[PDB]
């Protein structure tokens, strides 16, 4: 029973935590274990609802995303920055390259890192990195807006995205931290993290969906639909609220909260 | 036979490759396999001769290293930089923290990465990172000299040192690349890499020597002495020559050479 209610709860958790630097995997294993929804169907379910959150970024950054791949039909794209530069597809590619290289080489080792004890450590270490980024970032951002970003900043963020190969570390936490440490403002680094997440997660989800295509032909459709659609709406709200929120608060509260989630992981599983 | 001659050959290889961004582990497994010197005694031997190369940095950077820990008795230390700043022990600590955290957590996974196929990949990827650092570094260094380095640069270099946990990647390659990508000059980033190597390798060697303390009581003394002493002299020459060399050449030749070493690893073992 409550198959649709469980789908909506996980969809809310996915939509809130996928793009905030608080680790969706950590929250998924907790709530999934509390709701008794574990196993291959649950893991396949949580891969499907990730597409819902991806679509939220695609919808929110529609004009810029199609602009990046060379499709522009009408109104000029809003300029986000103090300089006359423009984010390009090269920025995105440099942001992808490091994690794509290491992810394919270390595929088998990453698969064995989904133990709750490894996730708990990744939550804490990811939280420590956010704090370090807040302590060490330059006083004056080098890239105030998304369109001020340089190839060097983008590649360095890509290098930090390799830390996200550690389950629980949070891709948004790793890339936002790297961006701030490269002098990208909190706002711009969050945006670039969201844009970078689209090609990274679509390829990763397509690889996960291909290898776990085994499910009920039509029985999982009601659950998968409700979860997918909920994650989309909540991610729309969360991203919009986060970008407005991060303009006047730091990542310290998110780092402290990750320490609480790590403690939650321990008590739930041990 | 040729126990002293084999010790000197490996000592030369250790002293040349330990602090150049060309991976000593890659060269050790090649030459060790060609000389038929493999096994627990050989692995213990190659840990001992690393102390010889460490001592070379200690001798070459004697005044600065003791200065960093607060021991200064007489002539003021030479100022290396355009600003009025000074490298401090905090720079060193920030350079150590990331690799120390991840190295202790991922200890068991790192132990299983010494397969020649993993070393070959690390040689290539490390070579690609050197090229990227050469392509993406700022036109004007932010830290021309060692004493111009900031806490942010030091911590970021520490983050890149985590890549060195991959056997074959080369600690010097990872940290020099990170430094150049943070706007530290080639010369200063090499120096900081050497200084950072002293606490990192002394702790790592002490952990390796403790767990492999099993050897011939006095039979290995002649081999271990000749190797240790050779690695010291060659590292003295190599470091001095490298620092003079890097002032007018880039790391491109070192990156190309790593690709040749990766091919050598394949042909020797496969
Ligand atoms: C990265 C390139 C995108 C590739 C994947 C394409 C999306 C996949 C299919 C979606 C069907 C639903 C289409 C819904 C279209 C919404 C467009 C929109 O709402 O844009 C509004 C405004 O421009 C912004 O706020
Ligand atoms: C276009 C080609 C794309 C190829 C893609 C290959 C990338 C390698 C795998 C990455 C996911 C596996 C890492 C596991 C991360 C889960 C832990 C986590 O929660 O981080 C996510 C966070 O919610 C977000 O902010
Ligand atoms: C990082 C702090 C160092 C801790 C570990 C200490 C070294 C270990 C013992 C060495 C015995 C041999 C001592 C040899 C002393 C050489 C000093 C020297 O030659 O310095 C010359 C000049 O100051 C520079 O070029
Ligand atoms: C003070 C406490 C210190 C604690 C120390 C814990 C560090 C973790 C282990 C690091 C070595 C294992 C990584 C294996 C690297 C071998 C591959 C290689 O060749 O890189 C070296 C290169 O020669 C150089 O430039
Ligand atoms: C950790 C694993 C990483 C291994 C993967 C490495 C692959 C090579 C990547 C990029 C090549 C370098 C691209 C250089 C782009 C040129 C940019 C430039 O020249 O300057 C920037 C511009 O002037 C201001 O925005
Ligand atoms: C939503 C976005 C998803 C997009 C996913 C990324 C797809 C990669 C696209 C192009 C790079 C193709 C690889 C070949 C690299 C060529 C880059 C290059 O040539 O840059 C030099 C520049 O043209 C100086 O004139
Ligand atoms: C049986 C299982 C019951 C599960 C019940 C699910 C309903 C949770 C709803 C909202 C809380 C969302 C929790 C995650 C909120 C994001 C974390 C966060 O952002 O905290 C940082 C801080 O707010 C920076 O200001
Ligand atoms: C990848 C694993 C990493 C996890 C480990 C993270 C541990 C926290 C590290 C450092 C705390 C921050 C130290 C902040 C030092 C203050 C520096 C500063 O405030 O500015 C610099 C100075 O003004 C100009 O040189
Ligand atoms: C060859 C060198 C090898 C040395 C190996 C490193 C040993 C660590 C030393 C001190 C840090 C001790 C950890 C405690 C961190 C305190 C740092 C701190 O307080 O910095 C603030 C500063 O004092 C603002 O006033
Ligand atoms: C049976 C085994 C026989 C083994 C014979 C051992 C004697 C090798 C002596 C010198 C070559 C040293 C090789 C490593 C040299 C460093 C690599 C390097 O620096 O190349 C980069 C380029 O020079 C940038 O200008």
């Amino acid at each position: 029973m409550h198959s649709l209610l469980i789908a909506a709860i996980l969809g809310v958790v996915e939509g809130l935590t996928e793009f905030l630097p608080v680790s969706s995997t950590g929250h998924m294993i907790i709530v999934g274990h509390l709701l008794g929804f574990e196993g291959d169907t649950a893991k396949t379910f949580e891969v499907v609802i990730q597409l819902g959150s991806i679509l939220a970024v695609v919808v929110m950054f529609w004009r810029r995303l199609f602009g990046l791949i060379g499709i522009h039909f009408g109104r000029p794209l809003q300029h986000e920055g103090e300089s006359k530069g423009r984010l390009t597809l090269i920025h995105i590619l440099l942001g992808m390259i490091p994690a794509v290289v290491l992810g394919l080489l270390f595929h088998d080792t990453i698969k064995s890192l989904f133990n709750p004890i490894n996730v708990m450590y990744a939550l804490v270490v990811g939280g420590l990195l956010l704090i370090a980024a807040e302590c060490l970032k330059p006083k004056e951002p080098r890239a105030p807006g998304l369109d001020d970003m340089t190839y060097r900043q983008a590649f360095m963020i890509g290098c930090f995205q390799c830390l996200a190969l550690w389950p629980g570390f949070s891709r948004s936490g790793a890339t936002i931290s790297g961006g701030m440490l490269m002098g990208v403002s909190r706002y711009a680094a969050s945006e670039f993290s969201f844009l970078l997440a689209v090609p990274m997660m679509m390829g990763a989800t397509a690889l996960d969906l291909y290898k776990s295509w085994g499910f009920l032909t039509s029985g999982d459709i009601p659950m998968f639909a409700v979860g997918f659609i909920t994650a989309f709406v909540v991610a729309l709200i969360a991203i919009k609220t986060f970008l407005q929120l991060i303009k006047r608060i730091s990542f310290i509260p998110f780092a402290i909260y990750r320490f609480i989630v790590a403690a939650a992981v321990y008590v739930v599983f041990f």
